[PDB]
């Protein structure tokens, strides 16, 4: 996240951390035993961290579980990151309180000019490497779908959406990969891609979750 803030211990119960020895992806818990994240965060021996601030420090809600199955999306595309959701399953059910929580899936689309929570433990700087220990928050809204392909000509399909600022300054970042896009209570879209971070005309992609419900729900009704 570049150009936000401190989001508060255990204030975005649903955000997930993908280790694999070292924070590497985000995730979005959608319910006790599956996982949702980015296509081509998948990667072998996952572990899911719940319940994480500080990544480097053991804080006291943390929950630890591996993954016992990832499934890409049947069509992710590594090349045009077209279709970059997937789902893990963990190994054991999470324990469900008010700092480790499943955010619901949409039903519904959420339309340019609705205002989302992004955040994960990307870097935190535009020209320049840093990374946080704690969770970093940005708040930013959706973009049209016309200068969303502006920004990004022959490269939007119905499957992404923008989001964020085209003055630059406030994005998500490498490391945010995999992480939540939440509005209005809704896993709307999960950190995808962009052209660096927090540059004019070039705002957040992300993966548009209300194409994948149907996707999502009858993958986790026969897993
Ligand atoms: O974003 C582009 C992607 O869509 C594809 O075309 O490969 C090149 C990238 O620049
Ligand atoms: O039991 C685990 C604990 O020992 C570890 O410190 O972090 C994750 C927990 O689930
Ligand atoms: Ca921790």
């Amino acid at each position: 996240i570049v150009g936000g803030y401190t989001c508060g211990a255990n204030t975005v119960p649903y955000q997930v951390s993908l280790n694999s020895g070292y924070h590497f992806c985000g995730g979005s818990l959608i319910n006790s035993q599956w996982v949702v994240s980015a296509a081509h965060c998948y990667k072998s021996g996952i572990q899911v961290r719940l319940g994480e601030d500080n990544i480097n420090v053991v804080e006291g809600n943390e929950q630890f579980i591996s993954a016992s199955k990832s499934i890409v999306h049947p069509s992710y595309n590594s090349n045009t990151l077209n279709n970059d959701i997937m789902l893990i399953k963990l190994k054991s059910a999470a324990s469900l309180n008010s700092r480790v929580a499943s955010i619901s899936l949409p039903t519904s689309c959420a339309s340019a000019g609705t205002q989302c929570l992004i955040s994960g433990w990307g870097n935190t700087k535009s020209s320049g490497t840093s990374y946080p220990d704690v969770l970093k928050c940005l708040k930013a809204p959706i973009l049209s779908d016309s200068s969303c392909k502006s920004a990004y000509p022959g490269q939007i399909t119905s499957n992404m959406f923008c989001a964020g600022y085209l003055e630059g300054g406030k994005d998500s970042c490498q490391g945010d990969s995999g992480g939540p896009v939440v509005c209005s209570g809704k896993l709307q879209g999960i950190v995808s891609w962009g052209s660096g971070c927090a540059q004019k005309n070039k705002p957040g992609v992300y993966t548009k979750v209300c194409n994948y419900v149907s996707w999502i729900k009858q993958t986790i009704a026969s897993n």
